[PDB]
């Protein structure tokens, strides 16, 4: 009955292990994803702004 | 014993999906950090044009 409560232990440990990491990569991704796109307009307005330049 | 076999089990498995979902991000993320990387060598090379143009 001891082993019973350490292995449920365990599990609430590997749960949460398992939660914290499944949001940290959706963190990471949302913020990685949206830098793709923050950077995809500092292409567009770079492109706009040579195109002015050139004629 | 039935119980502890259960959890043994749930153990296994949940250790595996956080395996499985590890490699699951680090493949997405290194695809989008990779396009990152190539924006940010677009974008250094189009500022030296436009400064050259200008």
């Amino acid at each position: 009955k001891e082993e019973i409560e350490d292995l449920k232990m365990k599990l609430v440990k590997i749960d949460l292990e398992k939660m914290k990491n499944a949001k940290e990569f959706e963190k990471e991704i949302s913020a990685t994803k949206a830098t793709v796109e923050y950077q995809k307009e500092v292409i567009r307005l770079l492109r706009e702004n040579l195109r002015r330049s050139q004629q």
